């Protein structure tokens, strides 16, 4: 990833330069690059509510009663404990809308600031403008399964 | 009308049987919709009570459905297309997670929609169908209330009750 100071400043400001929401055949919503990114560049935060697993379960019980909701819980482990970034609410933050690929052009990185973990996407290779932004949801999937033993 | 309630039902049942057998889904298209992604749009008129489309997929029982959910959770490209429902003494599920062509799975939720789910029996096999709850004009998004579907999923998933 690029310089830590710069990443911290982007995370704090929430500036989401260089991408747009689009509608994509066979998928629905996705995110399209509107600028070039170099390998290692910060692309965007997977931004939502950072919560612990107890609160995530309760939230999943609410979301299950609300048919408009999509699946936006991103589970992960930080310093032994399980956390979740809950991006279920419709906002203007774009990371939550980035779709899955095994050969995507972004990768998840856990980037902590003063003891608070953030899930961010970094460019895994150079990205041309016009490409759909995509990352491997494998780790996300695994963590979901780990957090719901009834699935497993 | 000279047609009794029972005559209407028999007539409508024949119409629906033939559309299930054929699988024809005329009068609609897959679309991309701002703020939603995929959905289905009416491209002809439908009158209140008309068959619109089947919610087509693999009919399975609850134990099987929960086994499939564990597999779908491993493949991140899967959407949420399990439709649970009660039929007589049992819960079933129409699994449309691996349907391609058949559009019923793609119809979106609303509380103010223009379709209604009905259970249609063909020789003891339950089929989930969508019928028009009012007249629908070409250009309109097809929409039904997922309430019953949502309540049945919760009943099948005790983990999601709390
Ligand atoms: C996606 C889910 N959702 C949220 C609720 N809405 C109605 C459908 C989409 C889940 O409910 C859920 C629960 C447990 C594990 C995984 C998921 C999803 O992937
Ligand atoms: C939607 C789900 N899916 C299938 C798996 N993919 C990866 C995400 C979307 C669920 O997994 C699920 C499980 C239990 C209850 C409800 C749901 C969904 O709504």
């Amino acid at each position: 990833s690029e310089e830590r100071k710069r990443i911290d400043e982007l995370i704090e400001s929430g500036k989401e330069e260089g991408m747009k929401i689009d509608l994509i055949d066979g998928k629905g919503r996705g995110v399209i690059a509107t600028k070039q990114f170099s390998r290692g560049d910060f692309v965007v935060e997977y931004h939502g509510d950072l919560i612990e697993i107890t609160d995530a379960k309760k939230r999943e019980a609410l979301y299950a009663q609300d048919p408009s909701t999509g699946c936006y819980m991103y589970y992960f482990q930080y310093l032994s404990k399980t956390y979740c970034v809950d991006a279920t609410r419709e906002t203007n933050r774009l990371g939550r809308l980035i779709n899955h690929s095994k050969s995507g052009n972004c990768q998840t990185k856990l980037h902590d600031i003063d003891g608070v973990p953030h899930l961010i996407l970094i460019a895994s290779r150079d990205i041309a403008a016009g490409e759909e932004l995509l990352y491997d949801y494998g780790d996300r999937s695994k963590a979901s399964i780990e957090a719901h033993p009834w699935l497993k």
